[PDB]
């Protein structure tokens, strides 16, 4: 029932999102990169979200235009299977750790977009995806689901642990947020909007 | 789970009356504008409904004003919370106002006690003084007999400091006081939580 | 009832615990050293653990067999109480305090022993239990539990508070971890295994 | 004869380990990752052991679930072909050279796990292995064998010279620690247990 | 290879029996217990034989009692290996204990000296002072009438680090003590180890 | 046998060496500089190396030429003695005290000349040896037998005991390095050649 399908194309890239927020955690997702493939595929496990996501990009000039456009349609395929703001818990927030880094999470369906992202990788790349490209993704996403995220890799010593622990927290952290809470018609807000 | 207190001074006149089980409903009326705006919130995100009313010294400054209706309504959540069993005594929360994060840890203890860090940097927000803001949540702990932590980590506008750090205190308290497990359970290794 | 008895003896101690995972928070654990009881008896009645230890152990030598033993013996039980790693929750956290101090605990159910623990603790014994096995305790704990375990004193003054703060948090990240969720035959892991 | 042979698939790995501890460095091994196949066969030549190793991985998303999987297959594998933990001298110690960098690895056959790595690299990758992998397989390798690792590369400044003279130092100390010594039957512990 | 050693003074009563070639087991009861473990764990890590018992002086402290049973070890371990012949002279060793690794070096000299750095933090491990760790490996070294180094390079547990560092000190007594090439030939270029 | 001579003159020096590998300690040194007498000496006796030398030099010049061109005669007689470099332990290690002072020595077979030496020298000269000369010799020995040579004084406090303490823990190391040990016609090399 909470569920989108966005298609969107420029002329670096060619993308295709289905999402249901009340899934089981299914994910196929090819963006052409594979540790971003895997980084998505933990996002959909861990917030039992479903997830089908295509790309065509441009990978030939560099990962960054795939990964940024991924997140966007991402973000925004979010922001419509959420539907209007009412009956959520709106807040959510999480950690998760893998092995040595520990990661925390923190969503606010606010319809302010933003993000505070700080995951303190040390490398160029994980296998194909650009170690800044990371932070990007989260950040437009945030902006695309029209939703406010705070995401910190507090510690750690292995990048793909750090990555992995960011996507795992932010996962339960939105998981939590659009869980049905209370009345089904009551906005969360003090101002009785949540556009 | 309600209460009721009346509450009067030679600074101030306080009316309370604070439902736990409630739909986030306020009529909040201390004299102070943005205090309102916290309260209001604090009802909001907590799911309490919340009525108050002072009468207080404005003419002087907001500090009796500010604390006494802090202590009347942390007096009202002790009352309301009635015997300590069969809750899960301990919650936390996260909540962000856009650049600010605030968390809140609350422990339904009997030993009133507050740490609380705002990082505020301004005078006031607006005739709210910022450093009643950290009172305000101190004598609330303490009137309430319970023990809370707040924390904005980080932020740079002090109206997100502090709402933020409202909301997730009411986050905390809200889980706190919620029903878990078998009716009479005191949950405490010691058996009493007074 | 997720249970589990185990009995375990070297030439330095000799133990037997019984643990319920779905309890009421019973605790009947005598180790020889009251710091440690208490904090065992702590752990069970926020985790609404169920648990039974006795240890015979070589205290005329000094506390540490004995606590690292009763926390091998405690994580094997876990383990193997916990069972088939299905249909939980996996992932859990949880924050509390003792008046000015404050702890926070993550669990990951995830099949790779590790933990990483920072209490902060300033003395060299409460009680009889020196402080340098506390931390020794949740490291040996969450091995043998085969999870990931990360506490943080984030800050306090009393070392009794710490550890008690340290060991409440840690019993209510667990209770959350192993709290079943979803389907009932459900991997919570992107690999599909949790061994 | 102290030889095992261990198998283990997930959705990331599927990997088979052949090893003896009583070989003459005999090596066959194909993990994806050439220069993980050069240190591995490194390994088995200066601890004389023999290993066959091959892995179908998951390279596409990194080399991270490879490199581990790996590392906990042989280490499991290094368990086993060990058996009843007696009639060994348990610790063992060497240095390494490669021209300029020098390793040290220290072993303890303690049924306890624990790793402590410093191999102080510089480089993202050495080939196509990440250098933060490299400390992962040590780690990995040393808690799934049920063992004490501690390897330090004290100085040096070329990786690859530093990750081999760590592998050829583990190798060596490896090779000491599970060398039969003294009464078949005699357990190297004081407690009289070695799991 | 095996010497017998009795002591007395006002202040400890010790008698020693320790067999070079032996398999590792022991007998000790100096009074302290943590004392007992690591010198069980020489015994058992260097496979010697030790028998030890000791009547101290305990109601003053641990310091006499830990001192002079490693003053009678030592004495014990001079007299076992005899005439310094036929032997390997020198060992070396690292040992670990989980986070915690040591190292020792042993060099049957004829020369009393130790360098001792075992980085222990706290005050005593059961009842044996933290401090008398360090002494006990000194007076050994000393009365053994051999050079003796043993450092912690690192750990985060005392326990582990004094344990680690007698571990370490086992192995490297065993390898110089090991006899190894002509029976006859004196280990050193000066043809007396005296 | 493993044993050679070496014999090389220049307008500087002129130098007879007569090495066995698998001797008993015994040495007849004579170099003109008594206490690199001493040093030699010391190397043969720990080594179990036989070990004759006689040097003419330039000693109205200075030391230099004479502990050089002994060295290098020294190190290309080591390199003959061992011969085909197969069958032996190749990787060698030592620590060797004198009272205050302590050094490690490493030694890889490697058919690659390196030396890496650091011995806390404080003084001008020992005896007619200047300091200086002590890492020359050691430096030049290593090249001229085409090994690995690390040697590091960790510590001390009297330059006779370093400098002693740094050939006693080279004597053990080499010893080892050129210890016999398993199949005689195993190359100890991944690359199975060691020139
Ligand atoms: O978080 P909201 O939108 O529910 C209510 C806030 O009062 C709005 N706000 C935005 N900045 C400061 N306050
Ligand atoms: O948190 P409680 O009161 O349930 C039990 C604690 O053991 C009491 N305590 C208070 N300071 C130290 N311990
Ligand atoms: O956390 P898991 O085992 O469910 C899946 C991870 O992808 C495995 N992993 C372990 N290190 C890096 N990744
Ligand atoms: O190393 P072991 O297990 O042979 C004997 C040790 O006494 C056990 N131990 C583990 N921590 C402190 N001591
Ligand atoms: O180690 P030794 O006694 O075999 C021979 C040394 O040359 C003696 N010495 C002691 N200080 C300096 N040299
Ligand atoms: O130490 P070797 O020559 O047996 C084999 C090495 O792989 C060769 N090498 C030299 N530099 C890097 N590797
Ligand atoms: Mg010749
Ligand atoms: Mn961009
Ligand atoms: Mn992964
Ligand atoms: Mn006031
Ligand atoms: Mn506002
Ligand atoms: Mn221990
Ligand atoms: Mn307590
Ligand atoms: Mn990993
Ligand atoms: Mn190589
Ligand atoms: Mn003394
Ligand atoms: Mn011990
Ligand atoms: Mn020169
Ligand atoms: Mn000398």
């Amino acid at each position: 029932k909470r569920e989108a399908q966005v298609a969107r194309e420029t002329g670096e890239t060619k993308i295709e999102v289905r999402l249901s927020l009340d899934g089981t955690g299914v994910s196929d997702v090819k963006t052409g990169i594979g540790f971003l493939d895997h980084m998505l595929s933990a996002l959909a496990k861990h917030g039992r979200f479903d997830l089908y996501l295509r790309c065509a990009g441009d990978l030939h000039v560099d990962d960054h235009h795939t990964s940024e456009d991924c997140a966007i349609v991402l973000g925004q395929a979010f922001r419509q299977a959420i539907g209007e703001r009412k009956g959520i818990k709106r807040y959510g927030s999480a950690y998760a750790p893998l092995d040595e880094s520990l990661a925390r999470a923190v969503v606010d369906i606010s319809s302010r977009p933003f993000a505070v992202i700080d995951l303190k990788l040390k490398r160029e790349k994980i296998g194909e995806l650009s170690c800044e490209m990371i932070p990007h993704v989260l950040h437009s996403f945030a902006t695309s689901a029209n939703l406010t995220l705070h995401v910190e890799v507090l510690y750690g010593a292995n990048d793909h642990h750090k990555a992995e622990s960011a996507f795992k927290a932010t996962a339960l952290a939105l998981r939590e947020a659009v869980t049905k809470d209370g009345p089904a018609d009551a906005v969360p807000s003090t101002k009785g909007v949540l556009e």
